[PDB]
């Protein structure tokens, strides 16, 4: 409960700075910081950033470059976040006053379909991206990443024909894991797509959704 403990304690700090936080899991490339581009053009969507990486500042740049207060935590070997790493960026976040004007606080994890399933960040919503690219098999073989997620991303939509993705696959698998997780296409090609999962997001925060999952 190491981890599980500061989780508890960060998720205490979440709820004093009036922050909905989500946590975004996907492999490495599956377009994350480019989801995350693309919803700071939502105006009446007020965020800031945790970049969770091995080395370089290459995430949070383009975060940055885009106008949103963005912190990169560089893991260095570790595959994944933990609680403890976000209290360093958190504090910053706090003094640099980001998360004043945010009504949430965004994790990019590690890329790794895998090992950040493990670790509770105390997130309202753990959220996992799989891109067409990666395979429609992959939800049965990271069983662990799919079974704790409150929403599955369907990303890089636009690229379902050229890759005879079988979204079907995806429903069906995720209907014996987690039925009651909901499934987006999302392209960022597709602003429209972007734009439900942002209104998605919003309601969410407005019920107070706070995943009770157990890591
Ligand atoms: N075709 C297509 N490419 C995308 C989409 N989203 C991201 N990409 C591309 O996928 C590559 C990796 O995206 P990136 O944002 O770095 O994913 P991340 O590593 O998970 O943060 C980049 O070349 C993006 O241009 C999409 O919806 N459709
Ligand atoms: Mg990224
Ligand atoms: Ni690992």
């Amino acid at each position: 409960s190491k981890n599980d403990i500061k989780a508890a304690e960060m998720k205490e700090r979440y709820l004093k700075e009036g922050l909905y936080v989500l946590n975004f899991m996907s492999s490495p490339g599956s377009g994350k910081t480019t989801m995350l581009e693309n919803l700071a053009d939502f105006k009446d969507f007020k965020f800031c950033v945790v970049e969770g990486d091995l080395q370089t500042n290459r995430d949070a740049d383009r975060l940055r470059k885009k106008g949103v207060s963005a912190h990169q935590i560089t893991t260095g070997e570790a595959c994944h976040l933990e609680a403890s790493m976000i209290e360093g960026a958190f504090d910053l976040l706090k003094d640099e006053g980001a998360l004043e004007k945010s009504d949430f606080l965004i994790i990019e994890n590690v890329g790794n379909l895998v090992c950040p399933s493990s670790y509770n960040l105390g997130a309202a919503m753990n959220i996992v991206l799989l891109s067409v690219p990666e395979g429609d098999d992959k939800v049965l073989k990271y069983p662990t990443m799919f079974m704790c997620a409150d929403a599955v991303i369907i990303s890089k939509a636009d690229m379902v024909e050229v890759f005879n993705f079988r979204v079907s696959q995806v429903k069906e698998d995720m209907q014996k894991l987690k039925p009651e997780a909901p499934i987006f296409l999302m392209s960022s090609k597709d602003p429209k797509s972007l734009e439900d999962f942002k209104n998605f997001l919003l309601e969410k925060k407005r019920e107070n959704y706070q995943s009770t999952h157990s890591f």
